[PDB]
């Protein structure tokens, strides 16, 4: 019993930070096997982020200008180059602590852990959604770029993310591991600005159900509702459209609990309308939308209370 | 730059999960050096819980009636024995990922990270705090108990928990490292049931102090109050007393923001008595209780391990 936000295991991730310097910049670089990844941008001295020609500043840096050190200890780096938004250090030895692994790019609405590093250490790890609008309302200081996203199925480790920047409301930006941001922003100062944002339905959808799951259902009602209909309601409080795909995907966890979709839908609607009147739902005053339908089944028991 | 309520990064604990079999029971156990720690109910079966003499049980077990598996590998057990709530099983290898540790019991209303773990093998982590009624609110499947709780110093961990059991509520119920249970609890079928729980003040005050230091601040006033009438109104929402020994705590933060204790308690007491008003504390619309004073300063400075 009992519901909360997990993160997974960063042990596998751990093991694969170090830390990049170029010039005057530090950040964090993930070392896999003879590679290592970080922004670009740490080529970048104070007046280069304000318009920088990556190609242009990088032509002029040689294999030397790069200082990588797992812990206290030096890697020779033998060879650079540039993919996108990320640089890629190949360096003379190969991490043996580099995990089953795969490169992913995530949808916005998908969850996964940060492991936030500062110089090559790790800080502290937290689950988080990337928003509708490609940003995470994640927890970094400066010095933080390089840290990334990850999920991880058995053993196999899915780095998702990379971190970048920090926007204007304090919210970050940053590029899936084949250096490709995620949104519309760029690596380098301008008036970029966190686009609209939605909340994900499905994923609080995927939340009353795990409530249920955990044995309570007083937000349930009498009604069920058509998708159009719930939308009509839905988008009024700010809320991302559901589509068929949405409700199919909600399938298991319905035939769990045999509450269906559309009358659970019925019961968000009723909760956005009336509010919650001073009572909490696994503990929260507010309607949760950082889980996923799949971290909701992994997390929860298969067998609901009843 | 936000603030997330976070833990501390998991590896070194990964590292020293393993999996203990006893007959159709199983479940995780700690190997540190060359002993691998696990709840004693691990000599028990479906009957065996609601009235237990594992005084008794465990003579009628022997070294090889314990399986341990770490990863692929087996571990061969060459020594049993029982400390309290636990069993400390002696295996033929010492973990080479054995990290620098210590046992420690936490008090009430302290934090630590959870490692939950089935079969050996960790699933998740998430940060929690040992309610003031001795309780923790985590999130347990069968097959969780073993599953510790811990702390990180630098590059030594300290364990302060290991689970045995949930409670009729959902919530759940363990021991320290050296078996014994936090809260009256005994890990036996009763009608055992978690007491009336409350907000951990000292922490709800140390997360204002988070807010102030991340530029949030629009609660604080001009006024103070002293510790009683602040404790008169506190404890009418359900918050636990507030001690001089609590705000002695608190000093650290207080120094950093130039801001008394007793100077956010009053902020605090309007806070309760007014509400927010439709506004925010780094992003939250209530007030936690689930960050400490030191983990306020953990994630505000840039502490890594």
């Amino acid at each position: 019993s009992g519901f909360r936000k997990m993160a997974f295991p960063s042990g596998k991730v751990e093991g694969c930070m170090v830390q990049v310097t170029c010039g005057t910049t530090t950040l964090n670089g993930l070392w896999l096997d003879d590679t290592v990844y970080c922004p670009r941008h740490v080529i970048c001295t104070a007046e280069d982020m304000l318009n920088p020609n990556y190609e242009d500043l990088l032509i002029r840096k040689s294999n030397h200008s790069f200082l990588v050190q797992a812990g206290n200890v030096q890697l020779r780096v033998i060879g650079h180059s540039m993919q996108n938004c990320l640089l890629r250090l190949k360096v003379d030895t190969s991490n043996p602590k580099t995990p089953k692994y795969k490169f992913v790019r995530i949808q916005p609405g998908q969850t996964f852990s940060v492991l936030a590093c500062y110089n090559g250490s790790p800080s502290g790890v937290y689950q988080c959604a990337m928003r509708p609008n490609h940003t995470i309302k994640g927890s970094f200081l400066n010095g933080s770029c390089g840290s990334v996203g990850f999920n991880i199925d058995y053993d196999c480790v899915s780095f998702c993310y990379m971190h970048h920047m920090e926007l204007p409301t304090g919210v970050h930006a940053g590029t899936d591991l084949e250096g490709k941001f995620y949104g519309p922003f760029v690596d380098r100062q301008t008036a970029q600005a966190a686009g609209t944002d939605t909340t994900i339905t499905l994923n609080v959808l995927a939340w009353l159900y795990a409530a249920v799951i955990n044995g309570d259902r007083w937000f349930l009602n009498r009604f069920t509702t058509t998708l159009n209909d719930f939308n009509l309601v839905a988008m009024k409080y700010n809320y991302e459209p559901l589509t068929q795909d949405h409700v199919d995907i909600l399938g298991p966890l319905s035939a769990q609990t045999g509450i269906a979709v559309l009358d659970m839908c019925a019961a968000l609607k009723e909760l956005l309308q009336n509010g919650m009147n001073g009572r909490t739902i696994l503990g929260s005053t507010i309607l949760e939308d950082e889980f996923t339908p799949f971290d909701v089944v992994r997390q929860c028991s298969g067998v609901t209370f009843q």
